[PDB]
């Protein structure tokens, strides 16, 4: 699936931007941070699935209503930000 649409219909745009934080990290930042290192990609598809706490701040971001392939497709996009 598109990455813009999940974007969307995931309900990711309501606690995300690119360019601004809002009550997650802007994804910019996290491209940033995640650079080009080894494994990041996996890496974050896993805490978008299922949830997140403590690398960007103290609150979590809670488990989404995504599949495998569906986290995947938004890691590798959330990356290409940077
Ligand atoms: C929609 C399915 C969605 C995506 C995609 C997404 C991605 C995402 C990333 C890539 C991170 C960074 C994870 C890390 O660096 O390891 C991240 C972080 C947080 N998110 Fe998120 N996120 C999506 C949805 C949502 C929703 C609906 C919320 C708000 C309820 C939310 C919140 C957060 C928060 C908070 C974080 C920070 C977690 C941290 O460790 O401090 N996200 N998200």
């Amino acid at each position: 699936e598109d990455p813009e649409v999940l974007f969307k219909n995931k309900g990711c745009v309501a606690c995300h931007a690119i360019d601004t934080k809002m009550v997650g990290p802007a994804y910019k930042d996290v491209a940033a941070k995640f650079a080009g290192q080894a494994g990041a990609e996996a890496e974050l598809a896993q805490r978008i699935k299922n949830g997140s706490q403590g690398v960007w701040g103290p609150i979590p971001m809670p488990p989404n209503a995504v599949s495998d392939d569906e986290a995947q497709t938004l890691a590798k996009w959330v990356l290409s930000q940077k």
